[PDB]
């Protein structure tokens, strides 16, 4: 079963999305409105196989290149962080919350 | 099984999708011929687990940029609300709609 | 079980896509080396939920901003019409033609 | 069960894909290194359900706007072929070997 | 059952991945902050279908036209090495880590 | 002589160039900060040979295409008036005002 | 003694600068707000040095790449045509009337 | 009579050109190596005919745009002084200093 | 006392600028409507302070980028040799055959 | 009396220019047929009206951006030095010696 699915990440801030069993899959990454034509990396944050945590990168953006990244259905367990790692913002994402 | 779903949107439009064992999957979403080449923003609103409504960014688009995104079947439970977090438009969304 | 499927696309010349069960899956739609520089607009016409056939729009491209757009097994239960609505191609969409 | 597949292209070099269930599932296009910014239409030979052999083109691609296509799992049953439809290339197909 | 994966690759530097079924499903390559304006492809290693290992192209990216490529869950059986084959980055690539 | 002139253009504000000999000598056209993405066309009305005043187009800017054409000293005899033909602005003219 | 200089070319619209010392002195090439985003040819017909009349380019715009054009004050001695040897237009030519 | 002049720009510092005949000749204004994508106006202060000081925009920049603009020695009298309206640069102007 | 000058070139239709005091001001170098989107470069070979020939880069073009250039009346004393440094052509010169 | 200028630029080279009157008048900056699609800084070096000699930009360069700036006569008084700022090269420089 799924649910919609949605974040803004603003700089220095981290989303976290963790639920108090479940899977998190992630479809689109698109700069906001207000965002500056500036590189913005986007991060999330969960544990690898090895136990411990550890940050990816799912996509690089740019307003006059490329505004959106699709990534297709990416799934992670909870919990994870979403961040911007650089980039004013704000960067939209999407995607579903799988239960059950 | 499913059907070919569309919906074409555009300022003070919000599409709504209702359904009255059914299930809504994006394709594309593609800037109208007419559009300006202003920055579109298209939002889906729908339940998250919780039960409430979150406004989703589904993606951004700019016709000199990219005019289209390719979302891959992104499915949201209906009843879900798309239309244009801001741009004049208009702005088509292709998709399957899924059934029992 | 899969056969390969592509079609070419004018300003004039709808593609009709039916057998005599059966799927339609449509991968990219690419632009033709003739095509100019001018916004082209693929629209697929199939039958949606209440019977009735309906007109969606699969991608925008624009051969010096996107050229290709993929859709990543975008499913239409045929008969389905493969048509340029704006643009004049030549315009090309693979795909596969899934069967029983 | 699955293993890394790929295969280079250029402008009079055709590749066969063959082995004597099975299937090629295409992942990724991307212009080399060395290709010249003219345009690439990268095109697929296999056969269609009616039975005969039909050309179908995989994406359309141009160094300085699309360097790289994406067609995500594109499944074709050998056997098949791959080339340039036009373009000096390089171009590099990168995808999958599944067997029974 | 799903863990989070994630390389950094480096001109000369080499992404070693392996275990001891065991799946590696890739998601999006990315440019990161440094990385100049240059040409990047990115090309993976690991067994194809007979036993002998193959170098494969993952994609290739730009910043100035297409900092990410999103391949969108490309499994490959381990152990696998990523590489850039042209370029200097860094480049990022994020995906699964499948097991059992 | 010569002196330092500029002005500002926004539909909602035209330029007079009257001198109540002379020369108004034009240098750049510049889109301003707050400029949309829309096509600006900057128009310049005075005397042609004949006696009745004519409409002329200097440039033809765009934020992400051209945001600044210099013509080099198009000198231009007083009565003259300068004015967006099209594009909200604003657009930044910058000059000379020669004298005697 | 300088005076306003303009005109609007379309295609099959060749334009007569006829005066009956005198020069003409091109200033800007500049696409109008209908022109296309197809390839812009400018020519100009003026005799030359030889006497046999000679056909010259002036430029060549495209409205998404280079929409307007300085040839800074390029003076032809009448008679001189100018036409569109390619593209629809509307394109614009501005500059000055000198007189002696 | 001139002697090579020139400048270096950021948000920082401005740039005052006077001299206790005098003539300031503008040539090329361009993004430094360290100058980010941000849009750059560049404004010059000088006096008008009136005699009272005037803000004129020499130029609007993005280095992945238009990087340099050629404003073809552009005469200013001193006392003259150069800033950055928006953007941080650093950005570059050169030119000309002629005396008496 | 100015007259009109043109050119056309590709690998092998150069242009030698001889006379039997004179002068040639060259004014624009731009592509023409169907010569490739490859790199162009436009070289004129005339006598230097001493006497010996020098080549020079008159301007690098390319049709997606910047389809023309204005060298703004650059004078070179005959004989002057124009050519296709590499780029096949068509590409047009345009400018003035000077005299006494 | 002039003749022609020219010279090539690479990267940590200096090219001189002294004649043992004299004025160097610079028409058009362009990048080479094998430059990288890096950032370019063309320097040169001359004195200042109060006796040191100081470094000046002429123009920032981009392969994919601008690959031709044109000063149009910037005169420099000998000797003068031409330097790359940041740049592989080639990057040529055309223009006028202009002599007593």
């Amino acid at each position: 079963q799924n649910y919609l699915f949605g974040c803004e990440l603003k700089a220095d801030k981290d989303y976290h999305f963790k639920v108090d069993e479940h899977q998190l899959s992630l479809r689109t990454v698109s700069l906001g409105a207000g965002a500056k034509d500036e590189l913005h990396i986007v991060e999330a944050e969960a544990m690898n196989y090895e136990g411990s945590p550890i940050k990816v990168t799912l996509a690089t953006l740019k307003m006059s290149v490329q505004p959106t990244v699709s990534l297709g259905g990416f799934e992670i367990t909870p919990p994870v962080v979403l961040r911007l790692k650089c980039g004013s913002g704000p960067v939209h994402i999407s995607g579903q919350h799988l239960v059950a």
